[PDB]
């Protein structure tokens, strides 16, 4: 057995392709039929390969990970509910990363140090804690998660889970990497087994190969057009194809970063020679060599089936630009200046945003410091304002050196703390006012209302950081660099050539500064403090247990009309402050959701007072004065970022049930952990048999079953009652989350007491 770690920090913990070859086999034979890539991998990591039930889209597989990640938005409520499991020690490899709550304001080293003042007190309780419980410390400044990941952690075929939606990223590496909420994370750190519905294979084979201005970008922009938003719902995508040699690891890791934005559990790409090489190049060639004698078990099975197949000439692919709104609004480049035209969206471009870790590689950074280079060499510099967010202190040491940040900061740009600052919405943004319509163009992912800079008419494209350099020069939409002439200082007219840059360093990469720092596992006497009076941060009381009683005149808080994404229901911004701190985060319930009764958003009835006023003040009257409540909404219903603070604030505020026609995944499971009901119309026409003055009574908890529907009564104001059943996707183990009253309680009833 060969001994190769896990990585440079954990040299201690060796990668088992063993047990996934073990694994794998006892399943092909269980099978007999070819496996995709992503097949061998999950199921390769199942606890019990022998009896597990296996039907896509079906069954609930019970899952060993590799490792954790978490982001400090997201690490300190997950560690709050690990100090109350009461547990000593994580179970297995965990990190915590410190990139969601720099503020960019001042640009770089500044911006740094007002956030480690300004944070102080979660910063330490995140180090304090990491240090007991055995967690791995990545320093404010380090990077961003997924960047430090690939760049240190992920390897082919590890399963690996992340508190954060776009964990999807390390995919680029050929590993399964899935974005959970804090509850789940908690379940491997805890060594419990880790439930995840059977996934569907979406499979886009990539035939010919990229050329000129199209980057890797371009294809998951296109993907994201052709399945849309809900697309991918319940399916892994598995790239594969001739077609894939021709795209760097770090583009590969773009593409599987953005499948996040078509609701898909992950994406992921099969072992080859651009990953190899990587590898080689982070510090990692036993890992490569170690995978290329694993390597069958590292690619698809030949025939394996596919759910659907989605086919991708990479040589006919055009630049795109998505948006303004919604990342499956897919244009070419060529045309976004008539669409914009025509649909009253800002041609001029304020802001060109490049970086964030979907488009930060040292590749990305240098074509746009090669598109840059030929404005300057005419005495241009960006038109709009332009930023520069590099994914780590690696990253930002690596184009110091080799002079991509020079010729970035020549144009115009200012280099942004290593976080994800206007990604995030952590932007002290100050050139427009709230409500003025304008125009950004980021290399992002995610472009939805108000995610940048709170601004609602903010109109957001995402694509290439090649394409925002060359929109950041001109200035304006209205402009393709692959067929427009701009005129220098000199007055001659000239036009920008296709940007050509190294895919990685002909040197080493250069680490940058420490930043990591590892639990004393000798040591950890450590006493996390939490101050009584913190309004960051507060200890976690347990969620009261099912009475064992049906649920009878349920009030409707809110039915919400259309789209209703986790940063509606929980938004982001300002309120990152407090995702330590249940009860002052809670302030924040629903207050962007649409009410269908008035078509606004934060007003909403109080049934007894009848006057109009904000969801959580409505919400904590319900539940000073007894009054239990549910949400009614639409399709894809939690859509988006994963925060498990979306579900943790309506069972704080009162809330029992969250029914609508359809659940995005991440958000489903988070209401089971926290004991709600996610329930879905047996008949989406129901929604419109549900008023919000009605009140419902949710019967049959008593006979709660897999498979079973639930009945629900509408009972209305004249009398009138009808009756209508709910489909939920709980199997036995939820249920008892359920009658526990949540998740971690259930937990602490096995740890004998
Ligand atoms: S907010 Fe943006 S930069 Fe931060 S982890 Fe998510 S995708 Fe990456
Ligand atoms: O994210």
């Amino acid at each position: 057995r060969a001994k190769v770690a896990m990585s440079h920090f954990e040299p201690h913990e060796y990668i088992r392709y063993d047990l996934l070859e073990k694994n794998i086999d006892i399943v092909r034979k269980r099978l007999n039929r070819p496996l995709t890539l992503s097949e061998k991998i999950v199921y390769g990591h199942l606890d019990d390969p022998a009896n597990q039930e296996i039907e896509r889209g079906k069954t609930y597989l019970r899952l060993r990970p590799d490792r954790v990640a978490m982001q400090d938005a997201t690490a300190q409520m997950a560690m709050l509910q690990f100090i109350s499991s009461g547990l000593p020690k994580v179970a297995v490899p965990s990190t915590i990363h410190c990139d969601h709550l720099i503020e960019a304001q001042l640009g770089g080293e500044k911006d740094l140090r007002r956030a480690k003042d300004i944070n102080q007190e979660v910063y330490n309780f995140l180090a304090t804690a990491g240090a007991k419980y055995g967690v791995g410390f990545w320093r404010p400044g380090s990077g961003i998660i997924h960047q430090i990941i690939l760049e240190n952690y992920a390897y082919p075929g590890v399963l690996l889970i992340g508190t954060d939606s776009h964990t999807p990223n390390g995919g680029g590496l050929g590993g399964i990497c899935i974005g959970v909420g804090g509850a789940d994370a908690v379940d491997v750190m805890a060594g419990i087994p880790w439930e995840l519905k059977c996934p569907k294979v979406i499979g886009v084979k990539l035939t010919g190969s990229l050329s000129g201005w199209t980057s890797p970008k371009d294809v998951i922009l296109k993907v994201a057009g052709i399945l849309t938003v809900k697309g991918g719902t319940g399916a892994i995508v598995e790239y594969h194809g001739p077609g894939v040699d021709s795209i760097s690891c770090t583009g590969m890791a773009t593409i599987c970063n953005m499948g996040a934005e078509i609701g898909a559990t992950t994406s992921v790409f099969p072992y080859n020679h651009r990953m190899k090489k990587y590898l080689s190049k982070t510090g990692r060639a036993d890992i490569a060599n170690l995978a290329d004698e694993f390597k069958d078990h590292l690619v698809p099975d030949s025939g394996c089936h596919y759910d659907q197949l989605i086919e991708i000439n990479l040589s006919e692919l055009k630049p795109h630009i998505n948006g303004p709104f919604t990342p499956d609004l897919a244009h070419p480049v060529a045309e976004v200046g008539s669409v914009a035209e025509k649909e009253g969206w800002p041609l001029d471009i304020r802001v060109g945003l490049i970086g964030s870790c979907t488009n930060s590689s040292y590749e990305d950074m240098g074509r746009s410091a090669a598109v840059a280079k030929q404005a300057l060499a005419h005495g241009l510099k960006c038109k709009s304002q332009f930023t520069i967010t590099p994914g780590s202190e690696q990253i930002r040491a690596t184009i110091e050196r080799d002079g991509y940040a020079q010729v970035l900061r020549d144009v115009g740009g200012i280099v942004l703390a290593n976080a994800c600052g206007p990604c995030i919405g952590q932007w002290d943004r100050k050139d427009i006012k709230k409500g003025e319509k304008n125009t950004i163009v980021t290399s992002y992912n995610r472009n939805f209302t108000g995610r940048n800079d709170a601004n609602p008419e903010t109109h957001a494209f995402v694509t290439s950081p090649e394409i925002v350099t060359a929109l950041a020069i001109a200035g304006t939409l209205k402009f393709n660099p692959e067929t427009d002439f701009l005129t220098g200082k000199d007055g001659k007219k000239f036009k920008l050539e296709a940007p050509d840059a190294d895919e990685l360093p002909r040197a080493e990469f250069d680490p940058g500064q420490d930043t990591y720092q590892h639990p004393p596992k000798d040591s950890s006497g450590q006493r996390v403090d939490v101050s009584p009076t913190s309004q960051r941060l507060q200890l976690l009381e347990p969620f009261d247990k099912w009475d064992g009683k049906d649920l009878e005149d349920l009030q409707i808080l809110i039915k919400v009309k259309g789209k209703c994404t986790t940063d509606h229901i929980s938004a982001a911004g300002p309120w990152l402050k407090f995702r330590g701190h249940l009860d002052n985060i809670s302030n924040n319930l629903l207050i962007g959701a649409i009410n269908s009764e008035n078509r606004k958003a934060n007003s909403v009835r109080n049934a007894v007072t009848q006057e109009f006023g904000p969801v959580p003040d409505t919400a904590r009257y319900y539940k000073q004065h007894g009054i239990r409540w549910v949400v009614i909404g639409d399709e894809n219903y939690g859509e988006g970022s994963s925060r498990e603070h979306s579900a943790l604030e309506p069972r704080f505020l009162g809330g029992r049930a969250i029914i609508t026609k359809s659940f995005a995944r991440i958000h489903e499971t988070n209401l089971k952990k926290q004991g709600l009901l996610p329930l879905t119309f047996a008949d989406p026409a129901d929604y419109n048999k549900i008023h919000p003055v009605d009140k419902l009574t949710i019967q049959g908890l008593k006979d709660f079953a897999p498979g079973k529907p639930l009945t629900c009564i509408i009972k209305h104001p004249n009398g009138t009652q009808e009756t209508i059943l709910l489909n939920h996707t709980f199997n036995e183990t939820q249920i008892e989350w359920f009658r526990a009253g949540s998740a971690l309680n259930r937990m602490k009833e096995l740890q004998q007491k």
